[PDB]
């Protein structure tokens, strides 16, 4: 392995991104002139928080995902102050981004995003990992317009924590207890928001929409493309265990062919053309 990299490896650049304990800046190595998206953490602030095993476990579950659709970990470094992570750098930033320049999208680019983040989260669950916290934020494209989720600190490693409220699973506010369709939940609302261009619990506040979720209180456009509909629906199920996708519906199989992707090819996903926006 290469020297340990220093942030003077580096001209640093623009914001990609900022959390609570966390700045993400653009980069672009000297001696290559690669760009990286470096996430910054500052020591005292995650130690003050009590943060260290989000940190430990976004580094860990990072490094472990070798797959185009995750956002790579490709090393860190450490001054006196911070942690720097080198992500993969994503130019066309957040789906969210496209989601709400182009409103809404259509058959075509839903179905191709939509098995892509299938097939992310298969991948991602064959590896017995749960994000816990899928969102179109979370969700970036790279510059050929594939995706790369990443945001992996609040992830759980299969043998405490709310994500965004929006994706937030019924599950969650009533036992803290997650797992694999949890996510499958948030692919629900995140397919919905593809089609209707809105995620489908919305509320003034967060106990609000707290209230909707719990009682599956959303519904359809009357513009709803049928087929993505039977599958949003056979997602955002408040019984867990009856989501299209998890070990008691029998995986991924049933998932992947259900007729919204009936014209999908799933083995070279990342090799095809995505539709254009
Ligand atoms: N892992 C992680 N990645 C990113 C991130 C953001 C933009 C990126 C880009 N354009 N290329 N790569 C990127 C990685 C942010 C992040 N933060 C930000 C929000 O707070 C939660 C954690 N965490």
């Amino acid at each position: 392995q290469p020297r340990k990299k220093r942030p003077e490896d580096f001209k640093f650049g623009k914001i990609l991104g900022e959390g609570s304990f966390s700045t993400v800046v653009l980069a672009r190595e000297l001696a290559t002139s690669r760009e990286y998206a470096i996430k910054i953490l500052e020591k005292r602030h995650i130690i003050k928080e009590n943060k260290v095993p989000y940190v430990t476990r976004e580094r860990d579950v990072m490094s472990r995902l070798d797959h185009p659709f995750f956002v790579k970990l490709y090393f860190t470094f450490q001054d006196d102050e911070k942690l720097y992570f080198g992500l993969s750098y994503a130019k066309n930033g957040e789906l969210l981004k496209y989601i709400r320049k182009i409103g809404s999208f259509d058959e075509t680019c839903t179905r191709f995003y939509t098995a892509e983040i299938v097939s992310a989260l298969e991948y991602l669950h064959g590896k017995g990992i749960i994000h816990r916290d899928l969102k179109p934020e979370n969700i970036l494209l790279n510059e050929d317009m594939h995706i790369q989720i990443t945001d992996f600190g609040t992830a759980k490693v299969l043998s405490s924590f709310v994500g965004t409220a929006q994706y937030v699973s019924p599950e969650l506010l009533t036992e803290k207890s997650a797992c694999k369709s949890s996510d499958l939940w948030a692919l629900g609302c995140i397919i919905y928001q593809l089609v209707a261009g809105l995620p489908p619990f919305r509320a003034g506040n967060e106990y609000l929409i707290f209230q909707k979720i719990i009682k599956l209180e959303y519904d359809f456009p009357e513009k709803f493309f049928p087929k993505a509909r039977d599958l949003v629906e056979k997602l955002l199920v408040l019984d867990a265990t009856k989501r299209l996708g998890c070990e008691e519906m029998e995986g991924y199989g049933p998932l992947k062919a259900h007729p919204f992707f009936e014209s999908v090819t799933w083995e070279n996903l990342h090799q095809q053309t995505p539709p254009k926006l």
